[PDB]
Formats: structure tokens, sequence, C-alpha cells
């Protein structure tokens, strides 16, 4: 994965923020109650780290939930959107999340559409640098989109390719990061960096994971 | 789509014939009941036509099925290993079927596992000769891989990748056409072409289809 791919990724999220509620991801209103159901099992709760928290969809329902959140995102452009909410209890930063180092813990991290704009050379350190994040006792847990189980076997591909063009109104046309992956596949991939995880398809199509470091 | 993948994905099958019945199609062994509920309905009856046959997994049920199969399959060696089946009732024909107008008639078609190698710009034209193929009253129906309804706009890609990518037991590797099309996705390109179909997942993962001219 060329760092020309992500950073066609970011420029996308950059340039569609101003557009990005007007369409939102795919089926995820659909799937929202099934979520909300893992969201308020009690894990989010004290203090919150939010990562690449977008327009501040899932940000709303952490503010509710948090004491305080601590806010990433790589878009400017995407903090200032979230910032109409008027949150008190969140703090923004901008970040690259491909080059991040946190410097303090967290009671739980969350992400909601982000784990799948990861590409596979860039997972192990992605998550190096979360188990950082949680502090003793605390909890990763995330939203996705899924595939079941058997597609992955059904296809056979051995070099997936990872882009989707995605175009916006204007006219300007990205490449972006997509990677479907079975509950099944990120247990596997998690385990074997030490994660225990309870990863669910909780509305076709989407999954929910609570991972304990 | 290249002509230069459409050969490919013909000389992966030719190759992959004399062990294709060592891995067959993943899962359709966990299908194949529920397909055939299907198959056994009492459309496949009198002079039958079976494209992509291969190794002659259908074949074999399409001779018990019917007075007279023909079947077709770009690969001669393909040819040769369906003929171990020693089947009285069927005559096999080498064809490529991306360059093909039947002379002939049958009063049903069969295909497993073809439309799927077949591209979104080959579709139309293949259909025009299935069309061709097919007897007043007859029907054609044909099995294969299957998506969720909502995969696609979840993925939401401008170009679609065609393809993918498998190896075999000595290390060759070839790419080739897989294009998963869900039922509403296929009934509705299908009826736009003056078909009327009932496409239906009959197991995680497989459609069964009766196409009906
Ligand atoms: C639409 S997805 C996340 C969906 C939405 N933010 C949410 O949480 O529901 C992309 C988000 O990740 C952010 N992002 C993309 N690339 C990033 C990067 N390299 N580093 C940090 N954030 C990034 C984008 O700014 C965008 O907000
Ligand atoms: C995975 S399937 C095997 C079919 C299997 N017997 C079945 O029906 O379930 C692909 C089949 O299509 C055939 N094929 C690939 N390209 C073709 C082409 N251009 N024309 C005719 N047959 C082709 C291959 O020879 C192969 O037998």
């Amino acid at each position: 994965t060329s760092h020309g791919l992500i950073e066609s990724q970011l420029s996308y999220y950059r340039a569609r923020a101003s557009e990005y509620d007007a369409t939102f991801v795919p089926y995820m209103d659909s799937a929202a109650p099934a979520a909300l159901e893992r969201l308020r099992a009690g894990n989010i709760r004290g203090d919150v780290l939010e990562l690449a928290s977008g327009t501040g969809y899932w940000t709303r329902h952490l503010s509710g939930l948090a004491d305080r959140v601590t806010a990433l995102d790589g878009s400017a452009e995407m903090i200032a959107e979230a910032g109409r909410h008027g949150l008190d209890n969140v703090e923004f930063r901008q970040q690259d999340l491909f080059d991040w180092t946190p410097d303090r813990q967290w009671d739980a991290v969350f992400f909601a559409h982000w784990l799948a704009h990861v590409p596979d050379d860039r997972f192990e350190a992605f998550w190096e640098s979360v188990r950082s994040a949680v502090a003793p006792g605390g909890v990763v847990e995330f939203v996705d989109v899924t595939d079941h189980e058997r597609r992955l076997e059904q296809q056979d591909d051995s070099e997936p390719e990872v882009a989707v063009r995605r175009t916006l109104q204007d006219g300007r046309s990205f490449r972006i990061v997509k990677v479907f992956r079975s509950p099944a596949e990120l247990t596997e991939r998690l385990t074997a960096l030490g994660w225990s995880c309870s990863v669910d398809e909780v509305h076709p199509g989407f999954l929910y994971a609570t991972c304990r470091p």
C-alpha cells in the first residue's frame, strides 16, 4: 500500500467534510440500534478516546456516556463540522493516525468505520499504538462493515485489491482503502497480536467489537 | 475487461483441470442439497444444454434427469476429466462461450458457477446467445455464488474490481473474473433484457435462478 493511497484517502475525507452527513456511511442508519445495544453495554465510561471521529456522529453518543471525550481526526474540516454539535465534554485534536503514539491512557477507546481504512500492512502498528492508549482494566470497542465468514474463501483472492474509487458531486475523484473483514478474521488476527476479542455481526453487513489488551 | 483476463481465466481452468476435483468450488458441497431441491423441481428435462460443464459434477445430475445432455466447455482437459463418469446420454463439445452462437435449441439450459466468470461488458451478448439456445417453453437455470443485497453500496466503488488472483498447486498464478451478483441485481438486469426471473439465495453464499425467455 503506497503512501499515495493513504494521502488520497485522507484528502478524500478532508474534501468530503462539508457534505458528509448528507450521505453518511451506507446503511449505518439500519444498523445503529443494534450497535447502540453494544455501545451502551457499559464499557464506554470515564475518560474516553475516540479515533477518526469525523463529523461526530458517534462522538455525540460517547459524550452522553463518558465523563470526558478526547476525539482525534486527521481532517481539521471534520473537526470543525463536529464542533457544531457543541459537546461540552469533548476535546478535539487533529492527528494522523498512521503516525501516532499516545502519551497518556484512557478508560476506553472507540472508533467507528475506521479500521476498514487501515490497510493490512499498517494494521499491526496502528494496533500497537491503540494498545498503549488503553488504561488498566480498559477496553477497545469499534464498529465497522463486515462479510459473512465464507465469502473470503468463495472469492479465493491471493492479492486482494484494497482500493475503492469514490467520487464527490463536484467531480474530483479519490481512491480509498476499503477492507471488509469478517468477525472470524479480525478475531484470529488480533488474538495473534495478544488481544482477547468478542467480535460480532450485529446487523447484516456490520460488526461490533470489544477488545481487551 | 481486456481479452487477456478472459484468456487467463480459460488457461487457469485448463491447467486446473487435472486437480480441479481436488478442491472443487468452495462450500458447494455444503449448498448442494439446497441447490438440488431446485434442480429437481422438474424443469431439467428432455434435451438439456449445459454450459461450462468442467469435470461434470452437475453433468452427472443432468444426465439422470434428461433424455440427452449436450455439455459445452472451453477446455478439452475439463472435457477429458468429465468423460471418466461414463455418462451414456451426454455429448461433450469444446466451445469458447465468449464466441458462441448456437445453431440448435434445447428444452433447458443449465450452468453452475459460470455466470460469475462473465464480466459486465460481456454479460448482454452472453445472455443473447443463451436466449437463442432456449426452445419455446424452456427455461434457463443456474447456480452461482451470491452476496447480500447491500454489500455493493457499503463498498461504494465506481471502478469495481472485476478480477481475483488464484494460485495452483505447482505455484502458477492466474487472474480470473469473479463478479458476485445479488439475487436482486441479477433479477433487475435480466428483467431489463426480457427475462422473467426467480433468483433465490438457497444456502448462505449461494443462489439458484430460474429464468424464462
Ligand atoms: C468516514 S470514516 C470515519 C467515519 C466517521 N468519522 C465516524 O466515526 O463515524 C473516515 C474518517 O477518518 C478520518 N481519517 C482518514 N484518514 C485519516 C488519517 N490518515 N489519520 C487520521 N484520521 C483519518 C477522516 O477524516 C474521516 O473523518
Ligand atoms: C469453476 S467452473 C467449473 C465448472 C464446474 N464443472 C461446474 O459447473 O460447477 C469454470 C469452468 O468454465 C470453463 N471456462 C472458463 N472460461 C471459458 C470460456 N471462455 N469458454 C468456455 N468455458 C470456459 C472452464 O473450463 C471451467 O470448466
